[PDB]
């Protein structure tokens, strides 16, 4: 055994050892219990970053833990290949997106392999390959025929200078982020998934997910935003019907979730697009400008609550059907045309948004709810104003004294009898638009024929192949400028026709890839029936919390779609969900005429730390704040340089030890040094142990007659095995498992293991430690295990807890007072000559 730990020697040999034995190349083996551990597959954007290493290390810890416990473990990897990165790389480098993508894949695949992840590379998929995306084209056509996918006109932000559609997050002050030109809102036909048809299923099935973090479930419930409220109609007043046609001349209809406060409504508010807004504004230039400023707005939903709410009175009036109050209609910028009826009532006393709106414009506030003897201050909001559960109605006439639920049904009965309203269930969730006006994505399998309409490509003709020898312009989607691609013949009539040139939302590829891993070479469908039945669902899923809403909701949706097609046998794709935090790092710059400097290029001073300096020279640097690793502040530490400097095991140890998965991990040079120094110590402990006499059979069985010191070390060992097992299995906190193995070795360090029995216990200690740590640092553990023991480590299995080692010793002595019934004296006085271990007599 080499004296000094040298990872560049041992790590490739171990990787070859695992690969030769094919421990990760798994099949549908009915004799071993399956375990499907999945990390979110990466965008192939060039190189691994520290987030990647953290995520796939967490995945591999859990995989190897289950492997050592005898499961048939599938841990597959692949490439989420379509999307904008390749498009912009094409624009900057004048290379094809595909060629750039396949090169990134080759380089990142090498990096993952050098880290030693126990991955079944025979199940590798790349979603930009027609062998993959043909199957989502297949499902698309099938759902299109059923109407689950449909084509509808929708409005988008057009940038007229850069000639492309822009996401709403990509609009600042009504202008495109790169171009800086005023965006134009335009109506174009687009494709939608009818996800709202599955809203109630998607909402309710969350309750099944007992091993998901509650905050993820809460975020999904809120995103779906189901509510049971009331449709309420207010009759338009005699004087306010000018310019209105239809039922809009008769009433204004609103939806509210608080009909128990209908007695407290003090005004009503409508969207800028509402007919009442249009008729009111026809002779009022200030209203026309307000209507225009609303329509020009572009507020993404994470910013709708954070925008200043503004309104304009219209001079038009409606009547509360329950008390008779004439109420003014306002136009307001928070009422969205498309949600509900584009019209709401306002109760400033019991809705905080209405409170603030009414405070701004000095609109009335009428308290109709009371919670105990709480004082109502019409000038200061209080939390209890919005209380649904423990409130009771006041100032409501014949409704006074009712709680929320019985008031709700009382209002519902009154409204329904006179025809002024009825209960209604609503959902915030919108349908999912999948059209993208972009090149590097899966083609939409629709052929447009002026005789036959929107026609799906027949299954015999799929895939519609994206041509790969394209170098994106900049001036619009290339597919629309390629007659060689879109000029085709119609599949139903055989005449001249045009392919759809929009591509699919790349969220689609990541909504089913976990099923494709089950049979990635299956040419007859999305997933083979036999494989889906064996593998079932993902047992454990690991990824970043930033995917908690959209990606997770889309994947659950696709699972239910595929189940209903008859392809899979599960309702939910992901049983356990572990969300990983971000990686942060200090930032450094230097002022010019700021140019942010990468940390691996900087060197720090010290004392016994003054400042920092650039490695290439010696000019000082500006140490600034710690934040997430990014291109923006050039504070991303290349994982390749960590591996080059210390080896894969040190990289993995640092990430697992520095922070629990949910927590932000802070890059630290000394921390990485600490992890490397522990691996040297681990190496030194085994080497010194074997230097003093070589391996022996590990201690096992009855421990009576072992010295107290060695019994104590066995107690620490088997308590450490139980702790680490609970840390990997239940808590999924890996730092405390490393700490526990560290404590075991510390106790071993202070124990004389030189005797014959001492060596046997030492062998037991070391054979456990290297297996307890193997999921985390498998290369050094693999090599150390082969020096201690000839059996194959994965066949030796997870260390067992020897409960006999956890039973503390017993000695029963009698205690008598005047002849009749240090260590034992203090305990018997807690109940004087002492005959050792047998008897004590309290002579008094
Ligand atoms: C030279 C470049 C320097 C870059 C510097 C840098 C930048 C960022 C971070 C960082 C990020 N996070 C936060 C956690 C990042 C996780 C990384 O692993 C996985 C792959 O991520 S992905 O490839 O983005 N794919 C995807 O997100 C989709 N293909 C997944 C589908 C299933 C939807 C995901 O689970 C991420 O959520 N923490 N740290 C660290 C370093
Ligand atoms: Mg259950
Ligand atoms: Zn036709």
């Amino acid at each position: 055994m080499q004296e000094h730990y040298q990872p560049a020697a041992i790590e490739p040999a171990a990787q070859k050892k695992w690969d030769d034995a094919r421990i990760s190349n798994v099949s549908e083996d009915a004799s071993k219990p399956k375990y499907y551990c999945l990390s979110m597959f990466p965008y192939p954007s060039g190189k691994l970053h520290m987030g990647h290493v953290r995520n796939y290390t967490i995945g591999d810890v859990l995989s190897r833990f289950k492997l050592l416990n005898g499961f048939n473990v599938m841990q597959p990897m692949g490439w989420d290949a379509f999307g904008m990165p390749a498009e912009n790389a094409a624009m900057k480098n004048n290379v094809a997106p595909a060629a750039w993508t396949y090169d990134n894949i080759e380089y990142m695949k090498t990096q993952l392999k050098s880290l030693g992840f126990a991955v079944d590379w025979e199940r590798e998929v790349a979603t930009c390959k027609p062998e993959y995306y043909r199957w989502e084209q297949w499902l698309f056509t099938k759902l299109f025929e059923k109407g689950i996918v449909y084509r509808k006109n929708g409005t988008v932000n057009w940038d007229p200078v850069d000639q492309t559609v822009l996401a709403n997050e990509q609009v600042i002050d009504g202008r495109g982020w790169r171009s800086g030109a005023l965006i134009e809102k335009r109506e174009i036909p687009m494709y939608y998934f009818k996800i709202t048809d599955y809203a109630e299923e998607l909402l309710n099935d969350l309750d099944k997910l007992e091993h998901w973090p509650e905050q993820v479930k809460t975020m999904q419930r809120n995103w779906i935003g189901k509510s049971r409220g009331m449709t309420v109609r207010f009759a338009v007043s005699d004087d306010s019907k000018q310019g209105l046609e239809g039922d809009y001349a008769k009433f204004l209809q609103v939806y509210t979730t608080r009909p128990d406060t209908l007695m407290g409504a003090t005004y009503v508010a409508v969207a800028a697009e509402h007919p009442l807004a249009t008729a009111a504004a026809a002779d009022k230039p200030e209203l026309q400008a307000f209507i225009a400023e609303c329509k020009a707005g572009s507020v993404a939903e994470a910013d709708m609550a954070t925008m200043e709410k503004k309104g304009v009175p219209t001079g038009r009036y409606v009547v509360n059907p329950l008390n008779g109050d004439k109420l003014e209609v306002w136009i307001a910028n928070y009422v969205l045309w498309g949600y509900g009826d584009g019209a709401v009532m306002a109760v400033p006393a019991h809705d905080e948004r209405d409170f603030e709106f009414a405070a701004k414009y000095n609109l009335p506030k009428k308290q109709v709810i009371a919670v105990g003897d709480n004082a109502f201050d019409a000038n200061r909001w209080q939390e209890w104003y919005g209380d649904k559960e423990n409130g009771v109605l006041v100032n409501s006439g014949d409704l006074d004294g009712l709680d929320f639920q019985t008031a709700f049904d009382a209002v519902a009965a009154k409204l329904q009898s006179q025809g002024a309203g009825e209960p209604k269930t609503q959902y915030r969730l919108r349908d999912w638009g999948i059209s993208r006006q972009r090149y590097w994505g899966c083609p939409i399998p629709i052929v447009h024929c002026e005789k036959c309409g929107n026609v799906p490509v027949p299954a015999d003709q799929l895939p519609v192949v994206l041509p790969e020898n394209v170098v994106p312009d900049g001036m619009g989607s290339p597919l629309a400028k390629m007659p060689e691609f879109y000029e085709t013949s119609c599949p139903c009539c055989g005449g001249a026709a045009k392919r759809e040139t929009d591509t699919m939302d790349t969220f689609i590829e990541s909504s089913w890839y976990f099923f494709r891993y089950m049979s990635p070479k299956f040419s007859d469908g999305m997933v083979s029936a036999e494989s889906a039945k064996y593998w079932g669902a993902v047992d454990q899923y690991i990824g970043g919390i930033e995917h908690a809403i959209l990606h997770l909701l889309y994947a659950r949706f696709f699972t239910k779609l595929m189940r209903d097609e008859g392809l899979v046998n599960v309702d939910e794709p992901f049983e356990r969900l572990l969300t990983q935090g971000m990686v942060v790092c200090e930032t450094y710059y230097r002022e010019n005429d700021k140019d942010w400097i990468n940390p691996a290029d900087v060197e720090l001073t010290f004392d016994d730390p003054v400042s920092a300096v650039l490695k290439a020279d010696g000019l000082p640097v500006v140490i600034s704040g710690t934040e997430k690793m990014s291109k923006s502040k050039n504070n991303g530490v290349d994982p390749q340089e960590l591996i080059n400097a210390y080896g894969a095991d040190t990289a993995r140890l640092f990430m697992m030890f520095a922070a629990p998965p949910e927590q932000s991990l802070e890059w630290s040079d000394s921390g990485v040094e600490g992890a490397h120094r522990f691996l040297r110590r681990l190496w030194r402990t085994v080497y010194e142990y074997l230097k003093q006499g070589g391996a022996v059979k590990a201690f096992a069985g009855n421990q009576d007659g072992l010295s107290k010191e060695l019994k104590d070390l066995r107690h620490k060992l088997h308590s450490t095995t139980a702790k680490v097992s609970d840390d990997y299995g239940r808590r999924q906190q890996f730092n405390t498992a490393i700490a526990a193995v560290m404590e075991l070795l510390n106790q071993y360090d202070k124990t004389d293991t030189g005797s014959e029995q001492g060596r046997a216990v030492a062998q037991e200690v070391l054979e456990a430690a290297v297996r307890l740590l193997w999921p985390i640092v498998p290369h050094i553990c693999e090599t150390l295990w082969s020096e201690l023991n000839g059996a194959k480590l994965w066949e030796a299995g997870w260390p067992t807890v020897d409960e006999a080692a956890l039973v503390k010793s017993e000695i029963e002595v009698m205690v008598q007072v005047n002849g009749k019934l240090a260590d034992l004296e203090a305990a018997a006085l807690a109940n004087i000559i002492v005959v050792p271990g047998r008897l004590v007599n309290i002579v008094v």
